[PDB]
């Protein structure tokens, strides 16, 4: 299982899902993928 939204990320490839690693601290996976 990979990280969820508002889950802790260290990098994009560590965030796994269709979530980006935050560009703000604390770096948590955010659903800013909305295309």
């Amino acid at each position: 299982a990979c990280r969820e939204w508002l889950g802790g990320c260290s990098k994009d490839a560590d965030c796994c899902a269709h979530l980006e690693c935050r560009k703000k601290w604390p770096y948590h996976c955010v659903a800013d993928w909305t295309v």
